[PDB]
């Protein structure tokens, strides 16, 4: 709030205004402000940004000035004009060329999640997702609602690959996976995690398993290399590729316990002695009261998917019931953690 | 982000997730969580909250647990159950009975502003408001779009009165207004600021001026006391009530310079020597690069109204052109500041 107001009032305003700060970041990403600034020979003024993003003078200045206050951009003065430049933050996470780019996820959060979240009170009220109430699109089959169009499936796929450029190494190296020569990424999407897995484990080979529409899009928009293979199908009913390790990264959180149990059971019966299951999810503290970002993510699963985020013990009951033993989890200090369980005799 | 990740990545996530934190606060307000907790004989468990707000168990727990992490609620343990209670923050700003309640504004930000803000990129792109693109409602006359229904006009009116319970005293006491026995609050709405003005200045009398629909709603939903009068009309063309002081609180920011100049001109020609104009707005720093909340508010005017937030110098050019002299402003340390100018001979 105001600089002299009581701390509780300032906090309440921070929370109330949060949606505005999210949209400033999302719109700056959608307009390509950071890309234009990274492609420029040096820093740019309002009129040069407004012209490059094809937007209004007043609108651009408001946007750039808010970005400076938020520490997403730096400003400098030359003559009778402000000149904007990228920060370490925006160069690393907000430019398309950066390997650690978070662009596509931000644009996705802005275009889909933000819309869904307006219906939060009803998702809480009813205990169910709101794709029909938000997009008019039936969600009886979760992913036909999520991939409501070709361009929307490419965007989802581009969005999801982005976290692995920052979190990939932590999760794949939490446990020594060199022990599993043949791997399968169930619901592997574009294959970003698999690409990382193969550079990390030179001996290993991996199959990316996903629905026919994702596999086709992955091959059409992402190039590959000699360690990675693709199998298309439905993990709830099709035969799974033979593997020593099955990886489930952000798959279990999309579904309720019963659906999770079914998939875990199929994987278990497909595994051989010494076989493993690597579950990659954001772990909830045992009291379900943190971390805050994970709690928000669990609420985002209520609003969007059929699932929730879970505690280590919850993933343990699920994996133990499916038949797995030697349950171990590793808290990475990152958004995504790793769980590994094995099949015995 | 994750507790061990780089500070820039944690900051980017804070910003990206802001919309979720806003909606948690808005939905907790819409569900009446804080009221139910204040009306209870003591602290309540998940099942008692879920039943009282008529919502799902999973949804309620997620909501309450996020509120605890956000410091909006406190939790305690008794037997095999968590018990939630209000904080100083929620009791003072989030309960309907509290005089400093911010409820109605939060519900309004959630229901209208949040929706509008999804169209931020286009409001920036085009340099205009999005009522037609968001609500289907024509905005050619700003307030017919803002008061699109009776219940929506009552909500807007209830929302706007709330800031004056906290910021009212600062703005009205920045300058000694005892010098102006007769006052007029132009666009005074429900008359919250006028009610405060009259307790602060016992000698003074005030007329609340607003559009016929607002005046009728104000008399029908708010009771009055012997110092306050109501005149209905259009400040752009109707005769203004006779007054020594004209107050413009959050009126100028809704409009562009030309519309502001027109209204200021009418007020000037209505004033007599020694007459005053009290402008109450959130002042932008001279470089237009802060405060952050004011910059967000200026962007909210681009997205919603026909105006912007302005710098002291900008309000000075406007007031000076209309004919006013002795321009003075006072930065309160709060969201809203005060500007006073006078009419000479
Ligand atoms: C939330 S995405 C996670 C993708 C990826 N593992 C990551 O973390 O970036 C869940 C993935 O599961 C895939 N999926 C959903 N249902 C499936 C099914 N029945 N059979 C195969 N793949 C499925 C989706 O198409 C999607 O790529
Ligand atoms: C943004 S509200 C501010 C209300 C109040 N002064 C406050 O700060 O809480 C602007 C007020 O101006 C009123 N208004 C808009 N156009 C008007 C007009 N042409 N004549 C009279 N009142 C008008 C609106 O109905 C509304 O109550
Ligand atoms: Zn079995
Ligand atoms: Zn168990
Ligand atoms: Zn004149
Ligand atoms: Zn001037």
């Amino acid at each position: 709030m105001g600089s002299s107001e009581d701390q509780a009032y300032r906090l309440l305003n921070d929370y109330a205004n949060g949606f505005m700060v999210s949209q400033v970041l999302f719109a700056a990403c959608e307009l390509g402000v950071f890309d234009l600034l990274a492609e420029a020979p040096g820093p740019l003024d309002v009129a040069a940004v407004a012209a490059g993003v094809r937007a209004s003078a007043h609108g651009t200045e408001l946007l750039l000035d808010i970005c400076v206050s938020l520490k997403l951009l730096k400003v400098e003065t030359r003559g009778g004009k402000a000149f904007y430049r990228n920060t370490e933050l925006s160069s690393d996470y907000l430019t398309t060329v950066s390997p650690t780019s978070q662009c596509s996820m931000l644009k996705y959060m802005g275009r889909t999640s933000y819309r869904c979240w307006g219906h939060l009170a009803d998702a809480v009220r009813e205990g169910r997702n709101q794709y029909l109430e938000t997009f008019g699109v039936p969600a009886e089959e979760l992913f036909t609602a999520i991939y409501r169009s070709e361009g929307e499936r490419l965007q989802f796929m581009q969005a999801l690959q982005e976290v692995w450029s920052v979190n990939g190494r932590s999760v794949l190296t939490a446990f020594d996976l060199s022990v599993f020569p043949l791997m399968c990424d169930l619901g592997g999407g574009a294959g970003a995690l698999a690409k990382e897995c193969m550079s990390l484990y030179p001996g290993c080979k991996i199959t990316v398993f996903d629905i026919p529409e994702v596999v086709w899009t992955a091959k059409q928009h992402f190039s590959f290399e000699e360690q990675i293979d693709f199998q298309e199908g439905d993990f709830f009913k099709d035969p799974l590729p033979e593997a020593d390790l099955y990886i489930l990264a952000r798959v279990l959180h999309d579904w309720a316990d019963g659906k999770c149990s079914h998939l875990l059971e199929r994987i278990y019966h497909t595994c051989k002695p010494g076989g493993g299951i690597l579950v990659i999810e954001s772990l909830l503290d045992e009291d379900r009261r943190g971390p805050l970002l994970t709690q928000l993510y669990s609420l985002n699963m209520l609003v969007q998917t059929e699932g929730q985020e879970r505690t280590p013990t919850h993933y343990h009951m699920l994996l133990s019931s499916a038949g797995f033993r030697d349950f171990q989890f590793k808290k990475t200090g990152a958004i995504y953690d790793a769980i590994l369980a094995r099949k015995g005799t």
